[PDB]
């Protein structure tokens, strides 16, 4: 093989689509237990057999309607659709619109900038401390990428137009955007059929949309202040401890005693529920409405503070040696945070990775949370094994 | 603030200034217990204070020479050199070096495309099917960019030339290459000086240099046919076996017995120890010479079938529900395995996700293997709990 034929260069745009797996995550199926919410049974623990990047697509879209929260604290709703038929989804949001004007530098329309080029986003100047989950300037464009169809609306009052565009065949092609004028209420349309090719899928089936569901009542107890719709039905979901409830609410522990569950607003930005896990360390977390699906540093900085807590109160009680890893062994913690310009290791968002002291806020538990949690189940079921 | 400001777009290169957690892991300090190679104690596991976007540009370097012993099987040695005090770390390899001539396409001689142009590559052709760690055209560019001085030789004799160019101040300076007759044998050798403002380092101390040096001691174990040499003195590691001693061979579980280590080399591509872990569950595995430190799907497919072999020795005696957790919480698994077209969630390669179906070999543990884990302590651990 020659030269040219061994080392080669790569497009941003080729490297995307030959290596998904850094931007979206795995393009092959995968299949293991954790909670859906289906349309026979509601939230349930199950094996689940989905695309991870499919998944991250429509999350990314989802997130930046959250994100626009923070643009505009005044926005309410956001709304859901998924037909499996058409194999059209679409994220709808109100609160302020995309500005549609010319962008003075780029020359080009400002929504067709940032939906349809690569390393855009409004979420570079990290001076302002900002709980966006936005960070990197790719979700959407990534989204684009891996759909034969994807369309940009938005209406902004402020500029009196409204924008719509459509791209086509993995970002290839487009045409000239539509703009109107526009004196209403400002929302945000984003309309895409995923490309089910790229993902080796005939349809969305019951499991990704399962999971799909389920992240939008993720947003429903994560997202302050923004109810939250799905294929047209209002999820029944107001705040995160109700959120919580749909997993704890209805459980009982192996003994056959309902599982306690403690709760503590610490501030506007975070919250945390903790129970007794009998199937090792479980946790449930959301930054800035990522589903931290690998934890990080923020689980870590609410379990710290548990596990040390409980060791005193087995300590009192231990007259051998309980380690930490035992007593995090019996927790299951909820846990949703607002983080200033958070970091993660990949752009799936994973695993938050900045260190506390870089959150922009604290979590420091009350005595009265850790009275509670001494209660709950995880101290007896320590103090049952220091026996063995 | 205006449109200009708000909506930005940022090139490759500004965007991996900006964003360096997606490419080479926290510019941040890190702490947390791991295994390190100290120069009073060897090997031990202790707390460890890092960065680790720092310790992964170390890794680009460290696992490209490991990959060319795929490009040349003749290859026999790598040679690590690094001085805290004059902040110089120096990469060798021998084994076929580089072309040194001209890329016909790029109009660039091929080593300065791959070292200081972002998304170059010998593994974008995934039609072969390598077991080389590189797999994104990053790692190398990476390196140079988070570096104040970093420096490529290298001698092809099929070319009969030697090649050396320097970039400086992150990748954003350089000169003319010095190309000279060239007639002996091949070698690479990468020379830096890590920009450590970047890092917010002064200098690269003891915890740092402890984990570089581990590498190279990771690398000749898990490096099959490959000598390593770190600041002039080879390292007495001489296979899979012998690297795991380092860590299993002078222990003793909780009541005072020597653990029982017990191996398989299933093929040529996957060589498997395996003993009784009492702080939960531990992996130390490598693919293609990668340390997966957060593991993947090969980590849980060899230890899926240990688990599930010992839950029937358990159960041929639990006469409740040992759970698969519970078994997993006492394992110690140590692999090291050559995997076709691995792929990564992350430019860092911690987590390895290919399914197993893909890997392009299997390790199915013989049946002697599986009844040696059924006496290693810790079939005994879970049937000691049952009683409880
Ligand atoms: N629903 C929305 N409403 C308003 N602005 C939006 C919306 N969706 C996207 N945007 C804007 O479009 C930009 C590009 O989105 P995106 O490509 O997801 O980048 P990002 O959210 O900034 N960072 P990331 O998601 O980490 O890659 C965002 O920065 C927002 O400014
Ligand atoms: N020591 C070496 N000997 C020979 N070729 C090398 C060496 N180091 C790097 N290369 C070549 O330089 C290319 C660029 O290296 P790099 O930028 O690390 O990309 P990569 O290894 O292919 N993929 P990745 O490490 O996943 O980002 C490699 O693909 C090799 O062809
Ligand atoms: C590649 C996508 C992985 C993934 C995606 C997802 O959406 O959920 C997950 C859950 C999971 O169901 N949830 C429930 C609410 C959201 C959440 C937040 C943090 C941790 C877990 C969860 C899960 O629970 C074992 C495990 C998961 O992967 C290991 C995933
Ligand atoms: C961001 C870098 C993280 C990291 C880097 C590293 O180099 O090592 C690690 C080890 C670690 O020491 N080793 C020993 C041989 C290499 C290896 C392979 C897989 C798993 C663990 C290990 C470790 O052991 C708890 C935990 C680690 O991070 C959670 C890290
Ligand atoms: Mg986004
Ligand atoms: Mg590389």
């Amino acid at each position: 093989a020659s030269v040219e034929r061994v080392y080669q260069k790569k497009t941003q745009l080729e490297h995307i689509l030959l290596r998904p797996d850094t931007y979206i995550g795995s393009v092959e199926p995968l299949t293991q237990f954790m909670w859906v919410y289906d349309e026979d049974v509601g939230m349930n623990c199950r094996e689940v057999t989905f695309v991870p990047g499919l998944y991250k697509i429509f999350d990314e879209i989802l997130v930046n309607a959250a994100d626009n929260k923070q643009r505009d604290k005044n926005m309410t709703c956001i709304k859901v659709s998924i037909d499996p038929e058409s194999n059209i989804i679409s994220i709808w949001n109100n609160g302020k619109g995309i500005p549609v004007v010319e962008h003075k530098v780029e020359k080009v329309y400002v929504p067709a900038l940032i939906f349809g080029q690569l390393l855009t986003s409004s979420n570079y100047d990290d001076d302002e401390k900002k709980v966006t989950g936005g960070r990197n300037g790719y979700g959407a464009k990534l989204c684009n990428i891996f759909s034969t169809k994807f369309t940009v609306e938005t209406a902004c009052k402020e500029y009196k137009h409204s924008f719509k565009q459509t791209w086509m065949n993995n970002m290839m092609k487009t045409s000239e955007a539509k703009i109107k004028h526009f004196d209403g209420e400002d929302y945000t349309c984003i309309t895409f059929q995923p490309d089910l090719s790229k993902f080796k899928m005939e349809k969305l089936d019951k499991d990704i949309v399962a999971l799909m569901t389920r992240r939008a009542y993720d947003l429903a107890g994560s997202c302050r202040g923004v109810k939250v719709m799905f294929n047209g039905k209002k999820l029944p979901v107001n705040g995160f401890r109700s959120y919580v409830d749909l997993y704890v609410k209805d459980k009982l522990d192996e003994t056959g005693v309902a599982l306690k569950v403690i709760h503590e607003l610490a501030n506007e930005r975070w919250d945390v529920c903790l129970t007794l896990s009998e199937k090792g360390f479980q946790q449930i977390s959301f930054v800035n409405s990522i589903a931290t699906t690998k934890g990080g540093r923020h689980v870590d900085y609410v379990v710290d503070q548990v596990v040390g807590k409980l060791i005193e109160v087995v300590k009192k009680k231990n007259k051998v040696s309980v380690k930490p890893f035992q007593v995090k062994n019996h927790i299951w913690v909820f846990i949703n945070c607002l983080i200033e310009n958070p970091t993660f290791d990949s752009q799936t968002k994973e695993n938050m990775t900045l260190q506390p002291k870089s959150f922009g806020s604290k979590c420091q538990l009350s005595e009265k949370f850790f009275k509670a949690a001494s209660n709950c189940g995880i101290v007896e079921s320590i103090l049952n094994w220091v026996k063995f």
